């Protein structure tokens, strides 16, 4: 499913990620924007061999079973094909747990790059909230 930019906003807000750690919604949308460009089915592969899954490109490395990324930890306890699912539940608990470890949303390289420090509440500004 590729999301809308108000759709996923309202989709965030619904599972708990407004000021989740004290990240505002905007952070969120952004970081997905240029994670995923919103595609639930995004893949992309790693040079160590693992991948990342979803709509915040989530790693196997760490986060999830993908059962092609040896000597990797599963700490979301899920197979990774369950963050490409239409239904964002999945990835946005797992999310949950990343941005709880201690680094906040520096996890996302592309949060880090392109979304820190800027103007991140127009990623929401218009929508129905
Ligand atoms: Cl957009
Ligand atoms: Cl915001
Ligand atoms: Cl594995
Ligand atoms: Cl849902
Ligand atoms: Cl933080
Ligand atoms: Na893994």
């Amino acid at each position: 499913k590729v999301f809308g930019r108000c759709e996923l906003a309202a989709a965030m807000k619904r599972h708990g990620l407004d000021n989740y750690r004290g990240y505002s919604l905007g952070n969120w949308v952004c970081a997905a924007k240029f994670e995923s460009n919103f595609n639930t089915q995004a893949t992309n592969r790693n040079t160590d061999g693992s991948t990342d899954y979803g709509i915040l490109q989530i790693n196997s490395r760490w986060w999830c079973n993908d059962g092609r990324t040896p000597g990797s930890r599963n700490l979301c306890n899920i197979p990774c094909s369950a963050l490409l699912s239409s239904d964002i539940t999945a990835s946005v608990n797992c999310a949950k747990k990343i941005v709880s470890d201690g680094n906040g949303m520096n996890a996302w390289v592309a949060w880090r790059n392109r979304c820190k420090g800027t103007d991140v509440q127009a990623w929401i500004r218009g929508c129905r909230l």
